[PDB]
């Protein structure tokens, strides 16, 4: 079939692989070395001939690029447009100076040009490194992910059993607190017979223990609400939400109202109590929740969310909400 | 008359059976074997050369299709387009990657293409088997559909008598908990003299004990609200709502406000208390309920819904709400 | 004048009588026999070669039409279009499968075609028989319309005197509970010197005891709100509302706020308490009531409605609300 | 100046007196006799060869016109169109069957044509006689306008003094309760030095005791809100509102909020308490009051309206609200 | 520079001075004599050959103009159009019968034509005389502006000191209660070093004691909200609002929320308590205050407004609100 | 690279330096001398041949320019247009008399022309001097910035430690109270390893102690909400908001809800308590907060804002809110 399938794809690939090849070389030429460094969480460039790299250990390391052709306005701009076209977008110095796109491999890329930047020789770039690895849950314990908890044993058992029985779990914290990583590891506890549908922004979750599943990705005209709506039409046993933004916000509250099996998602929030308000706020912004009391949404999630895990800047659990 | 009627239909049938014949062969060529398997509730394909079939016993069974022409991008895409055109829709890799359509027989079909799927060799397909069969209510008892209830005898009598007297009943639970099946069986108790109008999404309910009736189907530009609106203009004794979504939501609250005879419908909800909120939420989203207090809607259904039956993942009643 | 008036009308009549003659024959050809049967409340056809007729005694009687040219897709469709054009509408298998129109004499007609019906050989038709007769109020007593009441004498006097003094009365119940019939009879008690304006959907009320009056009919672009608005500009002593739908809903609350003489209308509602909420709900849907508290509307009608009469499925009063 | 002014007006008058002369003859030809009858409050025609005339004594008197050319469809329609064009409007059997216009002298006219009327030989007409006369206030007392009050002397003094000091008074009751008449008479008490601006729908108020004043009339594109807005820019001492409808409703609440001198207007309402709600309801419908608590409006008028006079169907005061 | 500046202005002046010269002569020809009369607050013409002039002493004086060419429809109309064009507007007998414009010197002018007036020989005109004089504050005391107060000394000191320290003061009352005049006089107490920006409708305030300042005028497409928005970008020490209308209403509440130095403005209101509600009402009408509780606005101004001065029809303070 | 980068920029620079060179000379010709004066906070021109300059010591100093070509309508207008085009805007005497732009160096400029100004020889100009200097925090103490506090030592330690630990701080006060200056100095306490993103209106903050950072500027079509949205996608450790206006208002409440590290921004407000309401008001105006209770927002910031510093007109802290 590979022979018949190749000719069939031939036309779309040429199309895609015409904006993707260019982008790969730009990517290679500029951030190549950087993308190969182990244990890094973000590659920033501040349009000042210096590349700042953030390590998993929360340290910022700078690198001198004053002497590289790759970091020339012409070279940087070409890279920028390559990202734009790749995601069917435009970046310029007028109506589109700020950009959000991805690399060939899918890593989030945020580019900012003049006039939004201080001057015309400034081109801000921020690459988000998904930290491609799937550490086992045991590894989290061995490293004391739960050491700050007073209910350590309880928490470690609740996460194992809870998830195994299909409770709705929410993992929250700040950008880069290892939220995704954590959920990826705790998935070892979903019975391998479960069908799982994952809705993400960029491929990140890996299915090491499950065969039956499907991954959905929102982006462009396809909102996350579309993927979660499709999801509910694909007979899922577990639904894994890459991250609650605002669109799905309310359509997630509903999925929960209909008493749905095992949900699991990440959210930016400083705490448990916060997570509930974060949810209400978000859900409220939806036109469908235009006639529902605000406190009524908060109490809504309060009944539906079985357990919340918060993670601090030190990639350690500092609160384990239950029941 | 059949002779005159044939020539009369001739032109629409040619039109329809021009998108339906193509679709039948595609359907036959790919999921034929699968659609013939007994006691299955869903046929999923995850674009990975393996067909996953869900059995009534809640088990997932996979099937190797690596060696079939039918499962080639070209073969799969043709099938996909066949579903699209059949329901007057389009499926593509741009503005219409997600699709909701039906088979020749009416079974719900959910197709997802790239870019929404992980890659371009992935084509997600989910067929919903309306488990074709009409088991007698007695069969439900023999199998202990009510065994978890503490008010078993009470419940089994309430459902028989209640329905016979025209109470408004709501059957709820998760996808595939046998809600439809249950309502089809409990219909044995509606006096055969009753005129029944059924509003569904796909033909599913069967009228084994009733002669005078009519089936309405919403889809496309015809919303369910249109069918329920027409319904109230067709002198019905009993109204059977395939499933409360959101459109009818409020227009259902009203049908109840006007003190209407015997209503009976299914709804996704984890419990009794939940069902009332599920209802309010939904009704609220309607512009007509823009000036009605939210708690006022909840109390609204609370007075109008005489009895609620909830079903767990094990296709067993685990709560029988009454009065 | 009849001579000059004839030539004057000549042009509109030809126009109307060009869609009305066709419709009369279709009507005659199909439901002729049926429309001549005494004491029937609805003529239904379920696209199955059988005509179901509902008798005043709540019984459904079926009739075999397998052997009639009139009931051929071609014959049924022609009838359907005749109804459509008659009311300046279209009925088809695409954007207009559901239809609401009337017969030459004005009886409500609801037609449903494929795709909304189960198949293409199904054409649903529901004719509503106004039950053309004006029984005296005494006849209602002789038949025990009030026998279920504990306050029988009280109720029978309240309706007589109340109406005679101009109180606002609301008659409610389900479709075909003899609401219209009832109001028609209790009109014997409005002083014959009263000027009455009636706003209906189809001519039904008869003025046996009153000379000075005028009938308004809404339909098409003319909403009932338009007729009630005109009404208040025609110096009426009594206003008879065919039936509260939703448009007039709020503009009716107002007519009452301005302390208006004798109002009398029908409404679908299961009870007294219900009728008040039914009213609030409806009024609320109006943009003019966008800034008025929902409970404030309920209390609104509670002060204004002097007496409510409810009728059960057995065409008997089972609640007589007063003061 | 009359010579120069004539040539100046010549062009508009020709324009106006081209639709007004035709209308005068029609008016003369049909309702001539009727318009000359003394003490009548409304001339109704129900499209049945009979003209119904309402006398000031609340009696309905009918007149046989079967034998008059004037009452022929052709003759009636010409009259109808004459009213339409006169007010720059259209009346027809399609998009404009209902009409609201005026006669040459300004009397309100309500015409209804088929399809809104029962048949095509029916043409409903309702003329409102502004009972042309300005009876002295003393005459009201002599006739016992206040005889039903327990606080007779109090009330009669309050109305005299109150109005003389500039209190905000509201006269309310049903159509034809002599509200306008009453206000016209109580104007004898406004110091003759007061500048008065009157906002009406049709000229009706007469200034027997005042020289400095101006009359504003709303109609067509000029809403009453425009006339009250202009009013507040014409240095008025007293403002007389023909009748509170809904536009001015809120813009009237404001005029009062700014603590304005002497206001006086009529409103349809059954009582005092009702009048306040009638006001709130109306004010609320204005976009400017979109963010104001409903009960807050009621309390608003409650502080601002110093005294309310209600009149029953018998043209007698049956409630005199004060302070 | 005057030489270079003249040529530069030459083109705009010709443009303006082409609609302004015509208007001056019309103004001169008609209301000349009248505009020269001392101590008058308004010049009204009621289209009846009589000019009514209001004196500062609250007296209305009429003047016979039957024998003047100036008061001929042709002469009056020309004047009317002159005002219209001057402010870039149109006045006619159709879509623009009501007019608001100004004279060459800026005095407010309100013109009303037929159909809004009673007949075609009626042309209503109302000129508002700013009363061009700047009496000292002491003069107010000598005349007993504060004599009705029980806290006389207190009030007279509070106004002096308060204003000197930059408190937010609101002067309110009815049209022509000498509000503007009052504020103009109390400005003697703002330290001469203060920079003041004044936002008015027409030039009226005079800066007798201040050198550093700027005057803003709203009108036409430039709303007062625009001038107050610009104001906050011109480093003002004191802001003087000609008069709170509704646009600035909320944008004024905000200026106060940001704890702004010395504000001072006039508002139409009957009292202190009223002034706060007047403010809330107005602010609420702004889209920006769409999500803020109504009582929350009232309490808003209650904290921010340090002192309110009300003036009665007798140009005397009858309430001095403080703290 | 400078060689390749030059040719690359060549085309945009020519474009920009074509509106910027003209503007520099105008700026030089008129306000040159003035812009060179030390310790000044605003340069105002009131279209009266006198330039008013505000000194840091709160004193207003005027300067005679009657004898300068630069201050001639032609000379002033050319300057004005130069500012307009520079920011891609238009300034005229019709639809764009008010202008907000910047100088070559970025200083805020507010220009007002006739008709908005009193006459045609008036051209209002207000330049805001960003007092260019970065005084050390110690300098603030030496000058008694905290001397009015009863909790002096506490406050001075709280600001040092608080900021060092990443608390959310809000600095508020009136225009020119040295808010920006203060925040610039207290930045010495953010660990030099912290990545900082600053969102301003004009470049003002200076990074004396930090290497890794990026500056974002909103203006034109790029709102501040866009820069804060981009900000959260650039892995910041600290976010410095030039000033809360209204757009970011709610999108700032959210950034805080997600428990974000170290925020620090300025806001116009008279006090602590005020600052919370100022925040709520602003956030509410956002469509996303349309369904959130107003008091719920106030309580929102109350939990999230760790410490608020208010500054009086005398550039001294007069309230130090904490916890």
């Amino acid at each position: 079939l590979s022979a018949e399938d190749k000719k069939f794809l031939e036309v779309e690939r040429a199309l895609k692989e015409a904006a993707l090849n260019p982008l790969r070389h730009a990517t290679e030429e500029l951030f190549g070395d950087f993308l190969k460094m182990e244990n890094i969480t973000e590659i920033c460039y501040n349009g000042n001939k210096v590349v700042w790299v953030l390590k998993n250990n929360g340290e910022w390391q700078p690198f001198d690029v004053r002497d590289r052709k790759a970091f020339s306005l012409s070279r940087l701009m070409h890279f920028a447009r390559c990202c734009a076209s790749f995601k069917k977008k435009t970046i310029d110095n007028y109506e589109n100076p700020i950009l959000s796109s991805n690399l060939a491999n899918g890593e989030r890329v945020q580019i900012v040009l003049s006039p939004v930047t201080v001057n015309d020789e400034t081109i801000s770039i921020s690459i988000r490194i998904p930290s491609k690895t799937t550490y086992p849950h045991s590894f989290f314990e061995e490293q004391g992910f739960y050491n700050l908890l007073d209910n350590k044993e309880q928490a470690i058992s609740a996460i194992k059993d809870g998830i195994a029985i299909g409770k709705n779990v929410i993992v929250c914290g700040g950008t880069g607190s290892g939220k995704t990583t954590y959920i990826k590891s705790i998935m070892e506890f979903i019975p391998k017979e479960e069908r799982i549908i994952s809705i993400e922004d960029t491929e990140e979750i890996v299915f090491k223990h499950h065969k039956n599943y499907t991954q959905l990705f929102f982006g462009g005209n396809i909102t996350s609400a579309d993927c979660l709506k499709s999801c509910l039409r694909m007979r899922p046993d577990r639904i894994i939400l890459g991250e609650l933004r605002s669109s799905e916000a309310y359509d997630f509250y509903n999925v929960l109202c209909s008493g749905h099996k095992g949900t699991l998602t990440t959210l930016h929030a400083g705490s448990s109590e916060e997570a509930f308000i974060r949810l209400a706020n978000m859900s409220s912004s939806n036109s469908a929740a235009r006639n529902i009391k605000f406190e009524s949404l908060i109490e809504g999630f309060k009944d539906l969310i079985d357990m919340i895990v918060h993670i601090n800047h030190h990639k350690q659990c500092d609160e384990f909400y239950i029941k």
